């Protein structure tokens, strides 16, 4: 589809059974949800955007879908204040940017 | 043009006379620029992103071209990472999101 910018740009993503909203954000490097659990070992780590950093737990080779596109990467839980959906995912969707 | 988003969407924007590098971030309700002098007088604003909110100053009709488009809007200026052009600015050049 094609997604103008009047307003945020949020879809519906499904991971772990879980249905829920967040934003296709160009700018984030990562992929980072609110606090909730995901199978598998994590490793800590820091990422920093607008006003700090915030420490995140990093899950690797997650499954998600976006807008019925399966999408396999690295996802970071964390105190996020909404989800945001970067650029490591996607990629994986094929989306891009234009004008 | 089409931007893929394997690495950093950063294009060159031009504003009061100097060449800037900025992102497209299609994240961002606003655009924030790093610190520097623009005219006129400024209203203050509080914008909350990842780790929390930072002060930022708020210039009115500002000129500055976005990759050869010309947009004249809003445009903050604080302690931000990077520059960023938001959504107020990228609709003005017609960008959206597409997969
Ligand atoms: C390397 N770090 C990154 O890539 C990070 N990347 C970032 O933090 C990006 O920033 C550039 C950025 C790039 C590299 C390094 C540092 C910063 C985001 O796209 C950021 O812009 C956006 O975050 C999502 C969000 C949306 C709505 C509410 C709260 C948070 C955000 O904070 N939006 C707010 C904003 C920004 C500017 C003006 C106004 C407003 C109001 C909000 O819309 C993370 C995600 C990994």
């Amino acid at each position: 589809p094609q997604i103008t910018l009047w307003q945020r740009p949020l879809v519906t993503i499904k991971i772990g059974g879980q249905l829920k909203e967040a934003l296709l954000d160009t700018g984030a490097d990562d992929t980072v949800l609110e606090e909730m659990s995901l199978p598998g070992r994590w490793k800590p780590k820091m990422i920093g955007g607008i006003g700090g950093f915030i420490k995140v737990r990093q899950y690797d080779q997650i499954l998600i879908e976006i807008c019925g596109h399966k999408a396999i990467g690295t996802v970071l839980v964390g105190p996020t204040p909404v989800n945001i959906i970067g650029r490591n995912l996607l990629t994986q969707i094929g989306c891009t940017l234009n004008f």
